[PDB]
């Protein structure tokens, strides 16, 4: 039958569009957390009536959806560069105006609630969201993207609001209560709300139960390099980040992958020469019954040549862990699946 | 023989980006003047030895030259989203100091004096030019452009600052102290130091003395639409800007322009039907001996249809005036005489 689907666009990141600048990235500062800074990729949402359309980025590693408001005053508050949400040419609208704040690395986000109802993949769910009346200027004045949708649980969603999926799910008829990420090897990229597009993996999917009430988390068994498990003997967590583009981990474990890559470090990301590159072994991960592989082509892009692997300590909250971002995504075709409480992964065509 | 050259490429105007973005431009401000809003052409320039090379637009209607510090305060600024200049890679680099103060409409340019060699068009001037220290966030994070090189003259300089034109006629050998200015009917477009390239036009140069000490501007005796003269009977002036990208006047002069032409006016810009814009008539600007003609397709681009014409009061010292800009000098081959001081025309191609 015909599917429910939000196609993802490419933008340039806001790190790229610096690059193509010539911006020295050392001399910025050292940069509740997501960035977004390598953040390459958008689907379109509407909100209310008649829909006013927005580029917003669908993220798994949180649970709330926030566009640009008409109310952000003026010249002051630097959200003005992107579309505004008027509440005064939708019919739909419904009043709120509890104030929220999105604690950012760069900045904090401030603005207040709406409720509307959301045209997107091809549906309409009512939800609430937040007006932005204060952006801060460093990463979101160069953004492409105007807005965030969460496609995380309401456990990590500020004000314990409804994330936009719950919503799918109570109200309305979906197939199935999960959805789908895919990314083209590259305009290319697609979510299907409430299935998998089979035309886009090949063989069948296996499954790890989310380790955790409230977030698409998982418990990941060892990290293998070329035949040998090197680091998370005794067992980590991979966090699957739709929002983050690329494989993080802790400091502590980063340095070991790439002394084992022989990959020396430049302070700003991993380099080996280009040379090298194709040389380099095949990383493994071993989630749940399988192993999941990445090839030297899957991370690797005369001597300059940096790779899809950064370090992130995340907080410990959602704890130490790893992130399966948008490149391991991009080889390996991945389903959230909500009804059973699980993610399910498969190679990706 | 072989030609010195600086070579204009084509960059996204601070407002084109705005649109691909999809910004509404009347929730913007209302906007020691040149915003360089809608400038899409820029040239590259080294400051110091090693050439530390910055992409700059080149504005006949300022007489400073200014590039981004690497002393901007990291992230305060927002002058950090561009190239800096670092002093301490430059052995030519010599001390000054003295503050310089920019003022713009949307903001106040500040910073310090420098001085190096500057490489521009195959040669070495050792320029003063200002290190900024802040900028506006408004236009300038936007920009693709790090810096402005005035080709005006010392009386509109801040701070009495010798121009990089002067200091290129003073110390050195061009063959003739003059410049000319090309740009392509589309990487578009070339600056000449020292003469005109004669591939880039046809015919015989036509020149006008400039009226007043130290500005490119000239009389012009009259603005002609279709066959006959409906403003400017009495001779009013003509700045020849290539800062500005298109032409501009007196907004009581531009208010009758447009009625005549039944160009309906949109609070933004002047626009007509698609349909109905090739039957416009002819814009013929009178200056000096020639009659300088604009058909319809030299300034027009189902109803969205927006025109090259706009409007801008200048302040009483330079005086009503109108603005020669780009657009006029992409039909027209202008020629920069300072020698003579003078401007002079001839068809392009
Ligand atoms: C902005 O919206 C929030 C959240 O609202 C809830 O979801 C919306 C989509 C609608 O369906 C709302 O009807 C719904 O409340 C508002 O806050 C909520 O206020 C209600 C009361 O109006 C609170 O309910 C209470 O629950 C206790 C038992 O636990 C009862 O004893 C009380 O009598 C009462 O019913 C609810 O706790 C509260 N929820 C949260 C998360 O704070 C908020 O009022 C609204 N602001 C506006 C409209 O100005
Ligand atoms: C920053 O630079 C300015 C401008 O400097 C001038 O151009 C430079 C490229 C060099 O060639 C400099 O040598 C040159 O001065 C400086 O200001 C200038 O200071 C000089 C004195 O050092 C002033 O000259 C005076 O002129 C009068 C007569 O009119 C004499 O009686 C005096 O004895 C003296 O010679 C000059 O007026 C002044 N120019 C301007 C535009 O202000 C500035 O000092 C410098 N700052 C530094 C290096 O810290």
């Amino acid at each position: 039958t015909t599917f429910k689907r939000i196609f993802l666009k490419r933008m340039p990141s806001i790190r790229e569009s610096l690059k193509e600048r010539g911006v020295d990235m050392a001399r910025l500062g050292p940069e509740i957390l997501t960035n977004y800074m390598d953040t390459q990729y958008y689907g379109e949402i509407g909100i209310g009536t008649p829909p006013q359309t927005f580029k917003v980025v669908f993220d798994t590693g949180s649970s709330n959806v926030w566009v640009p408001s008409s109310k952000c005053s003026r010249l002051y508050t630097a959200c003005v560069y992107h579309k505004l949400f008027d509440a005064s040419d939708s019919s739909s609208y419904k009043h709120n105006g509890t104030e929220l704040t999105l604690r950012y690395s760069t900045g904090t986000v401030s603005g207040f609630l709406s409720q509307d109802i959301i045209t997107v993949g091809g549906i309409t769910v009512t939800q609430m969201f937040g007006e932005v009346t204060e952006m801060p200027a460093l990463p979101f004045m160069l953004a492409e993207f105007d807005g965030v949708v969460g496609m995380g649980f309401i456990e990590q969603a500020i004000g314990r609001v409804t994330p936009i999926f719950d919503n799918i799910i109570s109200q309305g008829v979906l197939k199935e209560d999960v959805f789908s990420f895919y990314y083209n090897r590259d305009l290319g990229g697609q979510i299907v709300l409430g299935g998998s597009d089979p035309q886009h993996y090949e063989g069948n999917f296996h499954y790890i139960n989310l380790i955790k009430t409230g977030v698409w988390q998982i418990q990941m068994k060892g990290v293998s390099v070329g035949s040998s498990t090197l680091l998370c003997e005794d067992g980590c967590l991979a966090l699957v980040d739709t929002g983050a583009s690329y494989i993080s981990g802790s400091t502590s474990s980063i340095e070991k992958l790439m002394e084992a890559l022989g990959a020396k470090k430049r302070l700003f990301d991993y380099v080996v020469k280009c040379n090298e590159g194709p040389t380099l072994p095949d990383i493994s991960f071993h989630l749940g019954g399988k192993e999941y592989t990445l090839t030297s082509a899957d991370y690797v892009f005369k001597k300059l040549c940096t790779l899809a692997i950064h370090a992130m300590d995340i907080p410990p909250p959602t704890g130490p862990t790893w992130a399966l971002g948008a490149t391991f995504i991009r080889k390996f075709y991945t389903e959230f699946d909500r009804r059973n409480n699980r993610i399910g992964f498969a190679l990706a065509r």
